[PDB]
């Protein structure tokens, strides 16, 4: 089966670990979760902070972190299972009051020739927060501290924060920063942190994070 989806088609109710085989990949173990809407892969769970996101590209493109627990599954993988095609990548946030926001959106992810950019459609974007954005939609790349995509000449995104992202901005979302359980009183401190701003803000550190993705 090349991804959850098949797997959920030909009948699989469980979630849990479970082997792929993307075309032109090698087999590998993903973590599926089996919903009335069919199969999603997991591709980032964050709950308790155990699993360190400060990593490189290389890291980032493989994946990294524990199966059971905290975890990117890695780009390499995670464009396999999308190859071009439309996606819908869900996004769920967990606030330290155990309020959950359930987020989705279409997607299509590029290889590693676009440094796997995210391309959003213009409507997209701006379910996103973009207000102005061509019909030819957006095209952001993924980042790390030693492989960042900022323009600016003396300006490092990744670096400045922590782990990597699509950081379109600097200042939108970055489910991979640094995990926090209480208020840091350090400078620049929670701008390093687990944030999504449309939903509680620039600087808040958020308890848990899921992120699925499902082709067509
Ligand atoms: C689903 C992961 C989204 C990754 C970030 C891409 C978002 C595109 C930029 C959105 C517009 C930025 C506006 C803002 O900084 O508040």
């Amino acid at each position: 089966p090349r991804d959850c989806q098949e797997l959920f088609q030909v009948g699989e109710r469980q979630s849990g670990l479970f082997e792929i085989q993307p075309q032109g990949s090698p087999p590998f173990l993903v973590n599926c979760k089996m919903t009335s809407d069919g199969g999603w892969t997991v591709i980032q769970r964050r709950h308790d902070g155990s699993v360190d996101f400060n990593r490189p590209w290389e890291a980032y493109k493989a994946g990294f972190g524990d199966p059971h627990g905290e975890f990117w599954l890695g780009l390499e993988k995670v464009h396999s299972i999308t190859g071009d095609r439309n996606s819908r990548l869900a996004v769920q946030l967990r606030d330290w009051d155990g309020n959950a926001e359930l987020l989705q959106f279409s997607v299509h992810l590029g290889g590693e020739d676009t440094a796997y950019s995210l391309q959003l459609t213009a409507p997209v974007a701006g379910q996103l927060g973009a207000t102005t954005v061509p019909p030819s939609g957006l095209s952001v790349p993924f980042s790390t501290w030693d492989q960042d995509h900022d323009l600016r000449r003396d300006k490092n995104c990744a670096k400045s924060l922590s782990g990597g992202w699509w950081f379109g901005t600097c200042s939108h979302s970055n489910l991979n920063g640094q995990y926090f359980r209480s208020i840091p009183q350090q400078r620049q401190k929670l701008k390093k942190g687990i944030f999504w701003k449309t939903w509680r803000g620039r600087y808040y550190p958020l308890q848990a994070t899921t992120m699925l993705i499902q082709p067509m």
